[PDB]
């Protein structure tokens, strides 16, 4: 628009009358030029007081943004015109309306030093704690461009902001809270002992408060000064559906502080059955103790939670059952986690089989790897006498019994009916295994319950080769 054209130098000239000729022509009032500037941006930029309340008679966009995002509130913080502030926000201009570098109008005001624009910005609801590219708040550009008395006016104001937060997350003032943020409150911010908004929202049961603080970015594993996270909280004073909520948004089920207390511990403790439940299904470890040695376990015990004992001692019942189930069917991912949560890497079934037991019959070399690092009893025995070791020679797993050996299996261990490794490895004719077992030190003379020898049992078995073997090695 032509029309427009002059419409927008005539803005930026200042020259009223010849602007209300072109209002009464039809001239668009929102004209724009290439960057994206109205007739109220160089009313605005230029300090045209009267002719700015003139085009919001005739609703020019009181929040347009050019090509960048500056609003006509931007120019008029930036020039400092007090006037055209106070008019534009009282035809609803953004106050909080940020350009394409996170700049807003209070950042423009405080650090141009235009102290009064920055009173009124505050008092229509400017976030004081809005930050740019730079990380940088108002308070920032204002103290390192030297206007002190509104670094001062800032530094108050965020200093009540997380006073006020935190006295309203504790206190269950679901929409105080609501406020304060969009008042640029720092949401994680901490009181003396560490506690956020969240702590304190989790330890006193405000569900709704939880939820805010969470949606606005709130670190769900906040450490005290001591390592409490508000999971902790949540479990220590028993609130099941804060619980829920931070487990959801991925709180630390196995967080421990510095007393190697984790939340089960707490729940346990404080008889809160429910979130027992949720923990334990949840990935809680029944297996952690506290610097007293104590467990889950121990504490419902000792404090007289049965019900909850008896849930425990069901977990870990579940959980040596399981280790054993998952190492015969050759799951590591499953062993692996098993073994974190708390399962005996010792246990046995009936017959005395081990998960190790079960990796090396079954030909499991990774899982085996994995219980031996873990403390696994390389030497441990079933009710037939048998070790690892031995299950690996009798199936023919190589290389399962060289990390057997490797990690200090009994190569001359005997069983209930004296047979041992080397026996087998010659009775099913494992060759190579039978020049490991003498070349880690396999007694070669040994005779089983029958008085046979290894040889003796590559003669019935009929294997010439390691019968040849067993020969020059004698």
């Amino acid at each position: 628009s032509d029309l427009g054209k002059k419409l927008l130098e005539a803005a930026r000239a200042g020259q009223d009358d010849e602007v209300r000729i072109l209002l009464a022509n039809g001239a668009d009032v929102n004209t724009a030029d290439e960057t994206g500037f109205t007739p109220l941006h160089l009313a605005a930029w230029e300090g045209h007081l009267g002719i700015v309340e003139v085009l919001l008679k005739n609703g020019a966009d009181v929040n347009a943004n050019d090509e960048r995002g500056h609003t006509p509130l931007h120019l008029a913080a930036y020039t400092g015109h007090l006037e055209i502030v106070e008019v534009l926000l009282k035809n609803g201009a953004g106050v909080n309306a940020t350009d394409v570098i996170g700049t807003a109008p209070l950042h423009l005001a405080a650090m141009w030093g235009h102290l009064e624009i920055v009173e009124v910005l505050l008092k229509n609801g400017a976030a004081v704690g809005a930050q740019d590219k730079f990380g940088k708040t108002p308070k920032d550009l204002a103290r390192d461009n030297g206007n002190q008395w509104i670094y001062e006016l800032l530094e108050k104001a965020e200093k009540d902001l997380r006073r006020k937060l935190l006295e309203a997350a504790r206190a269950g003032h679901r929409e105080e809270v609501e406020k304060l943020i969009k008042l640029g409150a720092d949401v994680n911010t901490a009181d003396e002992t560490g506690f956020t908004p969240l702590h304190l929202a989790a330890w006193e049961g405000h569900l709704g408060i939880v939820e805010v603080l969470l949606k606005n970015g709130a670190d769900v594993n906040a450490n005290d000064e001591r390592g409490h996270t508000p999971l902790h909280l949540a479990a220590y004073t028993g609130h099941l559906e804060i619980v829920e909520v931070l487990l959801k948004n991925g709180a630390g089920v196995n967080a421990t502080d510095v007393i190697g207390t984790a939340p089960l511990h707490l729940a346990a403790m404080w008889g809160h059955l429910e979130i027992v439940e949720v923990l334990l299904k949840n990935g809680a470890a029944v297996g952690a103790q506290d610097k007293f040695g104590k467990t889950p376990k121990d504490l419902a015990r000792d404090n007289g939670n049965q019900w909850i004992y008896e849930l425990l001692e069901k977990a870990e019942k579940d959980l040596r059952r399981k280790l054993l189930e998952a190492a015969r069917a050759g799951h590591r991912e499953e062993v692996e986690k098993l073994i974190k949560l708390g399962a005996d890497v010792n246990t046995a079934d009936e017959t005395g089989f081990t998960p190790l037991h079960l990796a090396a019959w079954e030909g499991h070399l990774g899982i085996v790897e994995v219980l031996l690092k873990n403390g696994a009893d390389v030497n441990a025995n079933d009710e037939r006498g048998h070790t690892p070791l031995h299950l690996a020679a009798y199936t023919g797993h190589l290389e399962i019994v060289e990390v057997l050996l490797k990690n200090g299996a009994g190569v001359n261990a005997t069983d209930v009916i004296g047979t041992a490794p080397l026996h087998l490895a010659a009775m099913w004719g494992h060759l190579e295994i039978v020049e490991v077992l003498l070349k880690n030190g396999a007694d070669v003379n040994a005779q089983d319950k029958f008085g046979k020898t290894p040889f003796d049992l590559a003669i019935d078995n009929g294997n010439e080769d390691i019968a040849e073997v067993l020969q020059k090695a004698a």
